[PDB]
């Protein structure tokens, strides 16, 4: 199936499957059962920022999530992406809701990837920045319920006409061009992703969360991955 | 058919269709018959650099082609791209040979596009830089005889095993992701493209040329566009 | 004395000295009497954006000023900066008030300059971006009444504790490092500057304006340059 | 005195003071006796590249030094720069020779710094790239024997008219503008430095080395810091 490396911003604790008993951010390597998690003081209705970084020298995937004037949550995990992902991948954002729901609104998203060749010592680079999403954003592959243009935002999961989030929704947005994430002959390689989001929920328990992911080029939403599986995994193994 | 805006580095003068009687660089707007040209002292076997710029404030497309320690050739043309191209396009490089030939080798290629919206005054941007091309360059759509990986270069037209260029060849390389080149609510929109090339020819008259182009997203090589047509136009009109 | 090239956002019409009879943007080359102006529909109390561009190929200094969802004002003037400015300069923002006043608040400021060698075809570049100004911004040279840190903004002219603008004020802010704006052996040189401002006035006629400027490295506020002189010129000649 | 954090490319082993018995790269925190070192297969007369990265999330300073088609040497050290350096600093390059010598030629140098505020979540950034050094490089503070312009290169240490390196030389080059390396209210802060060098020596043992360093703004070369002190420290403690 698909190979997924993801940083999840999990708003709903699903303890039956390994989740700690509070909202949290985690690093998922081919499984929804986070290799490492951190407590996340999610604020309903506020705009927050997630920053994801990695480099081939340190081989550490790190993420910082925060809201203005509040403490940030950080999670890091040592992982050599060379052994996990194919050299060419697609990057994207995914979100879901189940019995409980929330808006999974993306207000901005940027990504920078750099590869320095050992033979050449010159760099190949890719950078994209979205601060506005149009109703016909052709450089984005929208999967599931994901839509763009509403107020210039990216809505990963279904929201009704009047602005209310729907349950049992799943959606993803992948950047159109494949990304060369690693290469055997590379001296240094690194990527950095940033996105601002707005998670808002009418009910007591918001669910299920947002995730920045890296996958094989032809990745598709596994059937039935609504809710706990965050639109990324086919099962809870 | 296709909508094409291109900057050509024409090495072969086809006077029957409007070419000046010497190698030159030109700005082509929907026709191979350049709106503006400038004399170009092409140097057989030397590595050159081409720099193309445009901004929606001035509405002027400019290109500078030069070799290290030599005079540069410059050509500019006032054109409002909103009236010629669709708002979403693909960018690429094209080349061809005919009775006469030449290698149409690309050693590097970079492009940067920016769009500042009117509703938000926030910018969307795209940037890619290739200084090395691998044998499996998944973020390039290769058309015709174009290939990559040979010495880390991009060969737009057919070259034999021993390095000799072939005639009646046409090839193009387009960046995988569509580019939002303009929008009605844009305060400013600009792009910049740079590429280094190596044109080498065994015969007295090198042909036919290399071109940086912008087209509709689904653009493909028009049949019989070898030689003078540079793999861009269906006829000489 | 000083050599000044500037783009003014002139809010007060001083018809005695050439100003047209309405708010306007203009290009000033060594004199407060602009070489070219354009009507500017200034909006009291709204945040606007100014974008200034120039390149050595077209040798045209262009500027666009606009407010979200409003028409933009544009002004362009052909000028070869090599003949006017020394090769090493400082870039900054200046503002003033006189009998009438306004806040001359700068919310963000970025600048990018690139010089490309003819010998090498390689680039030297400088880029800075301020989206926040701290109380002790060591990379900015503040002159006159300019201060930083208040709400993380840069106040070019005097503003009272309660937020009310004072008359007869003048202040500037220059980036600390000299900038290599042009070079004889350069193939292509270009610069781009962007700043967001907030001009708010309690009285009927706001005055006097804000200006982006380029000057010799050791430039200082000319004595008596409040009001119509915008902290840039010693007289109205 | 001064506060120095440096990455040294030490070519001469001074075993009395801690150096391992071979050329190496190391991370120095307020002392010439490196906290961590790694064997470095220095190649006399070849052009190499040094890449230094740091981010405040991982709080790890890493450096990779290599030559095209050769293995790289890597060294990392966990250090929270907030506890050692002031929030504003100057960045530079230093080099020295003693009884033995070498050319300490810098061919290129780039640096990028970014600081994201907690209060706002907006980034302040600084970027400079030098691929050519001119005879009057006004944005560099040259100290000691350092000079620029020769072939467009930066010579940190004294080289005679005929290209031969001198002994007992020391020199540094610092970027003119102070750099905001950290802040209490920062969500993320990171920097990346890259430079290409050419170490060539006529004698059997090249000495003494090159260092990328970060210091207090008003740092100057300590007197007598030739040889093993690399133009950075007053003594060997
Ligand atoms: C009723 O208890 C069980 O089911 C609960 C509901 O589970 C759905 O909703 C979740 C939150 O949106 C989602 O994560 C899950 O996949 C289901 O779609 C659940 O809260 C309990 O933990 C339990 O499994
Ligand atoms: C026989 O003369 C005519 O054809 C000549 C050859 O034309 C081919 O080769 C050209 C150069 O490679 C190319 O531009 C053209 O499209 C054909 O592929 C031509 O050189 C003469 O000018 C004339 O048209
Ligand atoms: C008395 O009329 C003359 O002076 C008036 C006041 O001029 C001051 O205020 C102006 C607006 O702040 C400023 O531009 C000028 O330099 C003086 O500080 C002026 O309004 C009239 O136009 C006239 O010059
Ligand atoms: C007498 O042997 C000792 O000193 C030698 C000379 O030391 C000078 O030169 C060194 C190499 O350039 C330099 O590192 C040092 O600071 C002095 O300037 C040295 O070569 C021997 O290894 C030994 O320490
Ligand atoms: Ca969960
Ligand atoms: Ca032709
Ligand atoms: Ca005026
Ligand atoms: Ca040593
Ligand atoms: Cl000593
Ligand atoms: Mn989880
Ligand atoms: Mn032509
Ligand atoms: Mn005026
Ligand atoms: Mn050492």
């Amino acid at each position: 199936a698909d190979t997924i490396v993801a940083v999840e911003l999990d708003t709903y604790p699903n303890t039956d499957i390994g989740d700690p008993s509070y909202p949290h951010i985690g690093i998922d390597i081919k499984s929804v059962r986070s290799k490492k998690t951190a407590k996340w003081n999610m604020q309903n209705g506020k705009v927050g920022t997630a920053h994801i970084i990695y480099n081939s020298v340190d081989k550490r995937l790190s993420a910082v999530v925060s809201y203005p004037n509040a403490d940030s949550a950080t999670v890091s995990y040592d992982v050599d992406l060379d052994n996990v992902l194919p050299e060419w991948v697609r990057v994207g954002l995914s979100a879901s809701t189940g019995l409980y729901k929330e808006t999974n609104t993306i207000l901005s998203w940027s990504f920078t990837s750099k590869l320095k060749s050992n033979s050449t010592h010159e760099t190949n680079a890719l950078h994209f920045m979205f601060n506005q999403f149009s109703k016909d954003q052709k450089d984005l592959i929208l999967q599931g319920d994901a839509t763009t243009g509403t107020d210039g935002n990216l809505e990963l999961t279904r929201v009704s006409s009047n602005g209310s989030p729907q349950g049992s929704s799943v959606g993803r947005a992948l950047f159109y061009a494949p990304v060369h994430i690693w290469e055997s002959s590379a001296v240094v390689a690194s990527f950095e992703a940033t996105f601002t989001f707005l998670i808002k929920s009418p009910d007591s328990h918001p669910a299920d969360g947002i995730a920045f992911f890296i996958s094989n080029i032809d990745s598709s939403i596994p059937s039935g991955s609504t809710g706990r599986l965050l639109g990324l995994f086919p099962d809870a193994n």
